[PDB]
């Protein structure tokens, strides 16, 4: 039946963590640094978030309502005036280099940074030039490591238990990290030093991943939203500068299309974008996905 041969694959075998994860960083992971990807799933029945964000994907206009919800922030971050970072590499998964120099040309008020070779995980690739050039860019505003050197933080957002980063000084606009799947505020760890010195970090653990709790959710896109919006209201935060990724990236410019004024700057790379066509996805990664969402 439906979603047997993608939960297989992602439930029973572990595929989006063993086998995913390395096909979305150039360089080869470490076994340190794939234990602290691996921690969170090592109990199958965790999986849940890795196998629904697949199938939450918007190709092929399926499923229809994350197609809209996607083109609706695209269409506002293209009337938008913040300020924009985009990070690219070569060959990219979500984003192939002439679409992000197109969105480097088309969208307000945008610098785009090549990173070298880069598939999805960019932070993993080059976090040096990622760090360095978010914090000259902040400094801007009208505002490998493989260790997580960060003291733990956890807040109750409805009634769960949510892990986050936070480090850095409490008297300005804070820098919001939102990662995406299959990873957690670990991928960020070599990228918030070079910002923390001047600006508050701030990197939540997604409902289901990470250190975060671990509700019987669907992990659907809606749940993810759910959740963001009340961490976000339950720190207090009033302006931000959001700094995203992947599934945070959806998660990010769904909460600014909502919440402009509250926005200041945001740096992305590797996003959700509509895909029109499976041929629109890297071929190395086609079958793969497909099977996924079968
Ligand atoms: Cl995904």
């Amino acid at each position: 039946g439906g979603g047997d041969v993608g939960r297989k694959l992602i439930i029973d075998q572990n595929v989006f963590i063993e086998g995913t994860l390395p096909m979305g960083v150039v360089r080869p992971l470490t076994e340190v640094e794939m234990d602290h990807y691996r921690e969170p799933f090592l109990n199958p029945v965790d999986r849940e978030p890795l196998w629904r964000f697949p199938n939450e994907l918007p190709i092929a206009g399926e499923p229809a309502n994350i197609v809209a919800l996607v083109e609706e922030y695209m269409d506002w971050l293209h009337q938008s005036p913040v300020p924009k970072l985009l990070f690219w590499g070569t060959p990219g998964v979500l984003i192939p280099p002439a679409e992000a120099a197109r969105l480097a040309k088309s969208l307000p008020n945008c610098k785009a940074v090549d990173i070298g070779p880069g598939l999805n995980l960019l932070q993993e690739d080059n976090p040096d030039l990622i760090g360095s050039e978010i914090a000259r860019w902040l400094s801007t505003l009208e505002i490998i490591g493989t260790g997580f050197p960060f003291d733990p933080h956890y807040v109750e957002v409805l009634g769960e238990r949510m892990h986050y980063v936070d480090v850095g000084p409490r008297d300005g606009t804070p820098v919001l990290f939102l990662h995406g799947n299959p990873t957690s505020s670990y991928v960020w760890r070599n990228i918030i030093p070079h910002v923390a010195p001047t600006h508050r970090c701030i990197a939540p653990d997604l409902i289901g991943m990470g250190k975060s709790d671990k509700p019987d959710l669907g992990y659907f896109f809606d749940d993810h939203v759910r959740f963001m919006d009340a961490f976000i209201e339950a720190l207090g935060l009033e302006e931000v500068v959001l700094v995203i990724h992947d599934w945070g990236s959806a998660l990010g410019f769904h909460w600014a299309k909502r919440n402009p004024e509250r926005v200041k700057g945001i740096a992305f790379m590797e996003f959700i974008r509509p895909i029109p066509t499976w041929d629109e996805w890297p071929e190395f990664a086609r079958e793969t996905f497909q099977a996924f969402r079968t």
